[PDB]
């Protein structure tokens, strides 16, 4: 047995008596919809929040839809958060994570700008972190900041990361002051205590995990597909979450791990008890809420910090 | 070249131009008197603070001084700190580290308990781990209290580490809650990148390492030697810390990324440009006031965390 808070439990258990599919089992836009439907039924939502704009910037391939979120626009220029859903670069979308940004914004006090990018398989590897980087770029260039925050949750913290790394190496216009990725994927392989763990009963599984990788077709000696296999000096300090039922827990672990080996500043944390996926489950898992707030409490001090030096 | 800051480049090259015995070529009463000297001349006074207490204690071998400061002595039972000072197991006192044990109380409001163990070579390994644990158990048996904090530096940090073990292994009447081990030395062995980069005129040199290695003794295999040899699942939040320019500084990181490993929610910090034993430098390198305060800030966050949940 693993520790297993009883909320969590409860949710699982409301989660395996579900008659329908298995989302692997769907075509792609079933699966968006499959999304869409859990969060509206387990997630909190939006809440009061003063500014919500959505708008289109130029990319690469085309326009990329983003939306800002900002509960003090009168604000002077401070760090602005850019966020990457997660979705297994497949699912998710301005609207499946649109209750977290809000709550980040409210939380932190700086705007959060949601990037909608490209999704495989119409657009497989590596066009998701194509477009993240140029919207990036883009957020850089064009609003008032004097840096960016990067986050982003599961295939989101895949692109935090990576994101950071190609602006470490080509800044931007500002510099990325802090990243926090969330339960991030940081490799493409399976061979981890925690898959062999986790990787049935706990919402993401194997055959999703499988799914999802087929459908991205990532190449797996690229930085931008595994990030682990490539060094981490001189990235900005960092917030790592990790979820201690999730596949991808030791990964986050190793990762973070190798961020302090290179002399990067981190901070890890592990949400003891619970599941992938928790920060668009915080209806139908109340615990998630001080999950979120711990970690964004934390980022707020860290990017407080950066701003007073 | 290795980035080093203005004020701690200031301190050596005034460290350097010194003229008389080093360290190492001292017996142990020289050492400690050469530090008491150097904290009077490059340390920050004690300043105010409302209550400082001596008080002895019964230990295995006999009385173990402690010193207890309080900033809010009328405080309802919270959280106590006990605080192991550094000096390579052979040197350092109550004196030597007082304005920092001031300091400490001033900024994470909880009592801070420091323990004046018995040092080497008069007593060798493993009297100072022994008292440590002793004078632990005893604030846990005795002082109004809801948690400790382990604290402490270099040596000190070892210690911190290597009593946190202790109690996690065989509980005392209170739980640690948190642990904050300051440049500690976690092994034995020399084999780190940042001994070969730092171990000549940063103050802490492979000679006086040398020096203390020899007169204290220590047994390799044993834990309380090697805390870095054995397992770290179940030990309390940590908050870590090392210098850049420190010959510890890669066993620090070493450890920190074992405890993430192991599940252990962690935050590593840095502190970029500085030297080992920053902690009792404040008025000789003005920076470091920047490095204690930011330090005890975090710390003060992460038990505000333990103690809310
Ligand atoms: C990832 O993005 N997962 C996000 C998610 C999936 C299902 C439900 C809720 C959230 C991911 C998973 C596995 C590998 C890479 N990325
Ligand atoms: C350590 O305690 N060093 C503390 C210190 C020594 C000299 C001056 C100022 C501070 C230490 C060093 C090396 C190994 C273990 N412990």
């Amino acid at each position: 047995t693993h520790y297993t808070r009883p909320d969590v439990a409860a949710f699982l258990a409301f989660l395996n008596a579900q008659e329908g599919p298995k989302m692997e089992e769907m075509p792609p836009a079933g699966a968006r919809e499959m999304m869409r439907v859990m969060g509206q039924l387990a997630d909190v939502p939006r809440g009061e929040i003063a500014k919500v704009e959505d708008r289109m910037i130029p990319g690469p391939d085309g326009d990329i839809p983003i939306r800002l979120y900002d509960n003090r626009p009168d604000r002077e220029a401070g760090p602005v958060m850019v966020f990457y859903h997660g979705g297994g670069w497949v699912i998710g979308d301005l609207e499946t994570h649109d209750p977290y940004c809000a709550e980040a914004a409210r939380i932190l006090d700086m705007p959060v700008i949601a990037i909608d990018y490209r999704l495989a398989p119409e657009h497989p590897f590596p066009a998701a972190p194509i477009d993240c980087e140029a919207a990036t770029r883009w957020v850089a260039d064009n609003i008032a900041c004097t840096g960016l925050v990067l986050s982003g949750d599961s295939a989101g913290g895949n692109l935090t990361i990576v994101t950071a790394l190609a602006l470490r190496d080509e800044p931007a216009a500002k510099p990325v002051i802090a990243i926090h990725p969330i339960y991030p994927a940081v490799t493409t392989h399976n061979d981890w205590q925690s898959y062999r763990d986790f990787g049935e009963g706990h919402l993401l599984t194997e055959g999703s995990m499988t799914w999802f990788g087929n459908h991205y077709a990532a190449d797996p000696a690229d930085r931008r597909a595994a990030p682990i296999d490539f060094p981490a000096d001189g990235l900005p300090p960092t917030l790592l979450i990790t979820a201690s039922l999730d596949p991808l827990r030791d990964q986050g672990r190793a990762y973070a791990a190798k961020l302090i080996e290179a002399g990067v500043p981190t901070t890890y944390r592990e949400a003891k008890g619970t599941i992938h996926g928790y920060i668009c489950l915080a209806q139908g898992i109340p615990s998630a809420k001080d999950d979120i707030r711990g970690a964004l409490t934390v980022l707020k001090a860290i990017v407080a910090e950066a701003t007073g030096a």
